[PDB]
């Protein structure tokens, strides 16, 4: 419930669902944390969103590292927004590296 959007991922689970969003990440996107828990946060991508950004944070994923990206999404009516994502491991020191956390920065349109 901060004041910011935050999501936490298990990346060990097959196709790394999220497990938790805040307020924040709702009044954003437009979607409910019903609808969103157990997916993975892509459902956010559409048509314009570059594949090159996809990689480096599919990559960054695959390696446990810090990332950031703009991102193009689109929230739940539809609407394109530019979103600056920034992520990584949730637990430094976790070698199994299970969770991940990222915040998004609604860039506007
Ligand atoms: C914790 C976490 C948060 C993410 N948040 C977003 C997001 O807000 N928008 C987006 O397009 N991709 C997001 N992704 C990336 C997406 O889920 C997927 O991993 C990448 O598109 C690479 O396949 C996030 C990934 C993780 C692990």
């Amino acid at each position: 419930r901060l004041p910011f959007s935050l999501t936490i991922a298990d990346i060990s689970q097959d196709d790394e669902p999220l497990i938790y969003v805040n307020r924040a990440f709702e009044q954003m996107t437009g979607y409910s944390r019903s609808s969103v828990v157990g997916r993975n946060c892509r459902f956010l991508q559409g048509e314009k969103t570059d594949p090159g950004a996809v990689e480096r944070l599919a990559k960054a994923i695959r390696n446990c590292e810090e990332v950031e990206e703009t991102i193009y999404n689109y929230r739940a009516d539809g609407e394109g927004f530019w979103n600056h994502l920034l992520m990584g491991p949730l637990e430094d020191q976790d070698e199994k590296c299970r969770y991940f956390v990222g915040i998004q920065v609604d860039m506007g349109q």
